[PDB]
């Protein structure tokens, strides 16, 4: 059963999304405190960068869960990753400088909170939103529990930081979600708005200038009505672009996910759920994808499928993905709350078909919760939804793993192994299943659409933030849901640990990067015995050189990088050597070290 699946995956999703946060989960282990890693997956592909999206969504899913239940192990975790962001926000980088705000805008970084130097798909706009919004869903639990001081001091200045950009730069184009289409996005769009009125909101509480933001928002909304294709009934995703797309993308069903607040109800504005041009849109979503993909051969309308990002993708081929199919079982689950809350259905002209295709002859109407109509319509959806959760539970592997992808003809996991948006994904949908819903981020007025639309912008201030510390034991006040802290899976403890040497260094035709050291499988500084590595995901202006070797657990281990010529000659770089004890920690199996070249 789907409750089977649930009970089993919820622990393993749990353990496998913390295992990528830093200093210590255990597939990120020595990377910077708060850091979260997209995927331990370094080599096709490499994912070993900290994203702002995945983070903020992944904190988002963390803050939500501690705000139901505290616990000191996640508290902890979330103060490391905000604390953090006083560096990231800091770092001058290819999207710009902080002086102007520019930088914020950066996708990528290096786990070290360095720049990433890479060509990459920047600046991507929709970051510093849900950065904000992260943060803003932390600020709100503190001062519920009488720490507002914290959020003045340690939270605002970097959340003031983040929302002077989407002010400043929400009517810019830039790459979407999906780091590929150079526009104006659905999700990108939503998420500013949301963060705007969330910002307003908090800066009302602290008794700061938030009234920027609230001018702002009812403009960004205003731009966000015109993704609705009307004669096509669904978002088109991406505008303001040349790409030779429908627009079909589940960019738009994340989006109604994320941004979802019952207390909205079915609210077309914002896009909620239940909301009739969001349902319509899942729908065209959903079908574009039937007719498409080998898993999906033979399954009916009427009955869940597989499903990707667009139709027209060629990432890897083209297939599902996990947190696209989770996705729309959540915005399902979502409507279902709001149906069940208010005790009512509207069906419209624009979901009709949505509606027909689950109970076939309905017809445009309201039924409230005595009626026949409105228990089939509930049972049809919740049937439905599950059918999502079961669908890509045929694909997830007998160990709970979830990539990014599975193959659209044979359901083998692809891509990226253990992606934390995934699992992220997967905690959410489930958690909405079980009625578990966010708080709040709206009031009605936040849904209000001004007449006529101007691409109204504010030029901001920027500063670095300052304080990286938060007080000791900031427990919850009496009355408050509280547990245990959070205690990982149990594992053996390994004996031999695969670490991956990650070095960066520019190097020219002909030269090969080997690591030498005092190890019997580091060649005891034989030269020729030297572990060669592997320029596979080197470029000019990302020299990034890489390579695998099982050392022994708990043994403290020294080295240096050696550049070899094509005539032999060897290039040790500067002192002194690099001193490693490697881990000897229960379920930490495969490390990376991440080195740049000693000048
Ligand atoms: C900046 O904001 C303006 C105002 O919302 C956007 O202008 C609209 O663009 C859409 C799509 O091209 C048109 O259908 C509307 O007619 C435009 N309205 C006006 C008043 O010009 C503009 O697209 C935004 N640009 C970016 C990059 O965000
Ligand atoms: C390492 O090599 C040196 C030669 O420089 C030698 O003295 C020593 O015996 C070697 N150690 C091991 C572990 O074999
Ligand atoms: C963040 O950094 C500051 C110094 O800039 C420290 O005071 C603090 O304890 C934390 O390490
Ligand atoms: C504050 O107090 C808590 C106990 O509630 C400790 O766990 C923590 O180390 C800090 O001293
Ligand atoms: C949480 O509990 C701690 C005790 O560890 C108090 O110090 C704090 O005021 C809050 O009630
Ligand atoms: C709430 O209560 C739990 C146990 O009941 C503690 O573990 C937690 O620190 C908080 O005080
Ligand atoms: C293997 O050994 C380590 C010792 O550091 C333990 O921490 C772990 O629980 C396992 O027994
Ligand atoms: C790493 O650091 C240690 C410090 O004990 C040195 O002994 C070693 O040579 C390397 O620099
Ligand atoms: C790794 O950690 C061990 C234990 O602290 C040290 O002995 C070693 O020098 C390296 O720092
Ligand atoms: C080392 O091995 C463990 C399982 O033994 C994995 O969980 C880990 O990802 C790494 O490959």
């Amino acid at each position: 059963s789907v409750d089977d699946f649930i009970s089993t995956e919820t622990p393993i999703a749990l353990n496998n999304l913390l295992c990528n946060v830093g200093p210590d989960g255990c597939r990120a282990f020595g990377t910077s405190a708060g850091a979260v890693i997209a995927s331990p997956s370094t080599i096709d592909p490499d994912y070993y960068y900290m994203w702002t999206r995945d983070s903020a969504l992944v904190f988002k899913n963390l803050i939500d869960r501690f705000t139901e239940t505290y616990d000191a192990g996640l508290q902890r975790r979330i103060e490391q990753y905000i604390t953090a962001q006083v560096t990231l926000q800091g770092l001058s980088n290819p999207s710009g400088s902080l002086a102007d705000g520019s930088g914020l805008g950066e996708p990528k970084f290096e786990l070290t909170l360095k720049p990433f130097t890479g060509n990459w798909g920047r600046p991507q706009r929709d970051g510093p939103a849900l950065r904000a919004i992260a943060l803003i869903g932390y600020s709100k639990w503190l001062i519920n529990n009488n720490y507002q001081s914290t959020v003045s001091n340690v939270i605002w200045p970097i959340v003031r930081n983040d929302l002077n950009y989407v002010a400043q730069y929400w009517n810019q184009t830039g790459f979407d979600l999906w780091e590929e289409v150079n526009g104006s996005s659905f999700f990108t769009v939503a998420n500013q708005h949301r963060a705007l009125v969330e910002g307003a909101t908090l800066a009302a509480t602290l008794g700061q200038s938030g009234s920027a933001y609230s001018s702002v928002a009812p403009q960004v909304l205003c731009f966000l009505q015109r993704f609705w294709v009307s004669s096509g009934g669904y978002v088109d995703s991406n505008i303001n672009t040349n790409e030779g797309r429908t627009g079909k993308d589940v960019n738009s069903v994340l989006t109604s996910i994320h941004t979802f607040d019952p207390n909205l109800g079915c609210d077309a504005g914002t896009f909620q759920p239940c909301s009739d041009k969001a349902l319509s849109n899942l729908k065209v979503v959903v079908d574009s994808f039937r007719s498409i993909y080998g898993v999906n051969k033979g399954i009916p309308a009427g009955a869940a499928v597989a499903i990707g990002r667009y139709a027209e993708d060629v990432y890897y081929n083209g297939n599902p993905w996990y947190l696209a199919t989770f996705a729309a079982a959540e915005q399902l689950y979502d409507a279902i709350y709001v149906w069940k809350k208010t005790g009512s259905i509207t069906v419209t002209a624009t979901s009709l078909a949505f509606f027909q295709e689950l109970v076939p002859g309905v017809t445009a109407g309201t039924y409230s919760s005595s009626s026949s109509t409105f228990t089939n319509i509930i049972n049809a959806v919740s049937t439905y939804a599950d059918g999502f959760l079961s669908e890509a539970a045929k694909y997830v592997p007998a160990d709970g793993s979830l990539a990014e992808q599975f193959d659209r003809n044979s359901g083998t996991p692809l891509s990226a192994l253990h992606l934390t948006w995934s699992y992220a994904s997967f905690l959410t949908a489930t958690a909405r299943r079980a009625g578990i819903v966010p708080p709040s981020w709206a009031n009605s007025s936040a849904s209000t659409i001004p007449s006529t639309c101007s691409g109204a912008s504010v030029v901001g201030s920027y500063s670095r933030p300052t304080a990286t510390s938060f007080p000791p034991s900031q427990t919850p006040k009496p009355g408050v849901p509280s547990g245990t802290p959070y205690t990982p899976l149990p594992c053996a403890t390994p004996t031999s640990v695969a670490v991956t040497f990650h070095e960066l260094v520019s190097t020219q035709f002909g030269q090969t990067v080997k690591v030498a050291g005092n190890a019997a499988a580091l060649g005891n500084w034989s030269t020729s015995a030297a572990v060669a590595l592997d320029a596979v995901n080197y470029a000019d202006n990302h020299p990034l050189w890489i390579g695998t070797v099982n050392l022994e657990a708990g043994d403290v281990v020294e080295y240096k990088y050696i550049n070899v010529g094509q005539d032999g000659s060897v290039t040790w770089e500067s002192d002194p050597n690099h001193t490693y004890t490697v881990p000897a920690v229960a379920c930490v199996t495969q490390v990376v070290k991440e080195d740049t070249w000693q000048s």
